[PDB]
Formats: C-alpha cells, structure tokens, sequence
C-alpha cells in the first residue's frame, strides 16, 4: 500500500452531502494497482453520554433513524446517546446538542477518543465524550445504568457509538 | 410514531446506492411533519477479532483506507479488526471467509456479540459482532484479502492493542468495540 497517488475524484452526487469516485494508484508491498473507490462524505460528528454517579443512571435519546427503517429496523426508533454532526469545534458543538437534545447544559466534559465509523466507504470520524448531568421529534431516556447495559445484550440498544460509551463507562469505575 | 414513505430518489445506484427519502412522521399530538434525509445503502457487513489465550495476542489487519486517507489520517492506513460485507452470505459463513481470506486463519468455534448500526444519521450500515479463539496449527495461508486488496495481517499483544487506542494508532469504531469486549470478557486474563 504506501505509496498513494491520486489519479481522480469525481462528485457523483454533491445533493447536499457529497459521494465521490476516488481513483488511485496503490503500490502493493509486493505492484501498481488501480483502486476505484465510492467515498460518501457526510462530514465529522461528537456523542457525548450522560451519566449521574448518585442515582446510578444514564441519559439516552431515542428518535426516528429513516437509515435504519429501511434496514431492518421496524419502527426506525433507535436508542442512541446525544450526538450531532460537527463548522463548530468538537467541544462547542456537544454542548450545542446536549442542551438542543437533552434539555441539561452540561459542565466538564471528558473526552474518550476520535473513531471513524464506518471506513469501507464513509469518511465519517466521531468525537466521544462523556459528562456527568444534574437537576423536539427526540424521546429523552433516562435509565439505570444496569439497565442499559442489559439491553446492549437483549438488542434493544443496536447502536455502534451508544454501545462504545456505555462499555467505556462500565470500564470506567466512575459508576461503582 | 406513524412513518410513511412519500418519495425515494436514488442520487446514484453503480454498485451501492444513495438515497434521497422524503418521510412523514407523525408527532405526539397527532401532527405530521415532513422530512428528507439521504440515506446511503453499502448491505450489512461482519467482523470478527481473533484472539489466542496462550500467547495472549490478537490478530488484526492493516490496509488503505481512502475514505480516511482524505479525513485526516495522513497515510490512509488503518488498522481494523478482519471484516467483509455479507455480500449475501449469512453473517457466520461471510465471517468465516473473509477470516481467512484476510488473516489466513482458518477458525474454529465463533461467539456472536451483537449486531450493530454503526452511523445510523445516514448510512444504512448493520455489522454483526464476532470473536474467536485462533491457533497457530489454524493457519493454512498469509492472508492478505483478495483481488484488488492489499491487507497486511498484525498478530500483537492484546495489552499492546489496547495501549494503541489510548495513543491512537487504533483509531477505528468496530475494532474498539471488539477489543474492549475482549477486555470485559476475561478470557485473556
Ligand atoms: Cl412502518
Ligand atoms: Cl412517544
Ligand atoms: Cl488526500
Ligand atoms: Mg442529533
Ligand atoms: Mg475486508
Ligand atoms: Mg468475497
Ligand atoms: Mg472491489
Ligand atoms: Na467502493
Ligand atoms: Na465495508
Ligand atoms: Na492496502
């Protein structure tokens, strides 16, 4: 792989996020290869969970996910922990959706690390936060810590980056 | 919640399709409110970390990513656990193929995790979860991936692999999924 040259990127679609066809030269560590590459650039993203070491809870979101709907999931609600898409800096923008979808103006945040989601084919990198709380078309969920846990097992929570900070949470401490 | 599909524009269909879907979706109060939303369709996938109790290593892979190559990360490389689409296998046997396709690693018993939406916002994407236990005697070739693909295969310590996601050198979604299970599970300790 190393060497990396670009031959093409052409817009198959620039509706309002863009996907490309990317061209390159890719030089196997054995020999020139040509890769061609759709590349669907919706931009970057940050999650933030929500949890309270006193009551032993978690905040979660659930809302109407059409991407899912049409993928086997029958009533397109998904549980999911606060996130929105990134001009705004990681930071400015977590707080934005924190407040716009759980309703708490949040304190000190605590970040986890930056993972890109979906890399076969999508540019998509994701902000993951976690914050402690106190005092729209989205469902507010708050549960036990315990419970949301157990419904990563059931299949009731089915979502990448939820499951991602619910076990760094667990791996944690704060909550014990 | 009542949902009603009102309009599918596909924006493009070469192999994997893009969407434009206007929906109605019904509030609390008995409203209806439109939307539209682009949903991009690649199938399901799987994925599966390999994992070897006496020597206390996983196998994972490396290749070029160029959706991240053109998403800050400089050389495009990334290390990810062994994954495929399904390509209309069943989850197992694609898990199974693309294992020793990519790793060599022909595996034995697997455990299934979860499944997945991995970035529900506007991709369709579902990846079935899986770990296994890999031997040394189960290795009948290099791997590598196959036709246009050039995948290198990392066999390392599994405490390597976690300090690499604190420094960032693992920086990949279902990789860190897969690894933190591992850690939870005891199975290495
Ligand atoms: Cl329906
Ligand atoms: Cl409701
Ligand atoms: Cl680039
Ligand atoms: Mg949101
Ligand atoms: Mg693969
Ligand atoms: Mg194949
Ligand atoms: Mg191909
Ligand atoms: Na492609
Ligand atoms: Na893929
Ligand atoms: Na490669």
């Amino acid at each position: 792989t190393q060497q990396i040259t670009l031959i093409k990127d052409k817009i198959l679609s620039d509706n309002y996020f863009t996907l490309h066809n990317i061209t390159y030269d890719l030089t196997r560590k054995d020999e020139v290869i040509r890769h061609k590459r759709e590349v669907y650039d919706r931009g970057n993203g940050a999650t933030i969970l929500l949890y309270n070491t006193k009551k032993k809870t978690v905040v979660l979101i659930r809302q109407f996910r059409v991407a899912t709907w049409v993928n086997g999931n029958e009533s397109g609600q998904l549980i999911e922990s606060c996130a929105g898409l990134l001009n705004d800096e990681p930071e400015v923008c977590i707080r934005k959706a924190a407040i716009e979808e759980t309703g708490y103006e949040v304190g000190e945040v605590r970040k986890l690390f930056e993972l890109y989601m979906s890399p076969g084919g999508v540019t998509e990198l994701i902000h993951f936060f976690i914050a402690e709380y106190s005092d729209e078309d989205i469902e507010v969920l708050e549960l036990p810590f315990s419970q949301a846990l157990e419904m990563i097992k059931t299949g009731e929570i089915r979502d990448g980056k939820t499951v991602l900070l619910l076990n760094y949470l667990q791996t944690s401490h704060l909550m014990d």
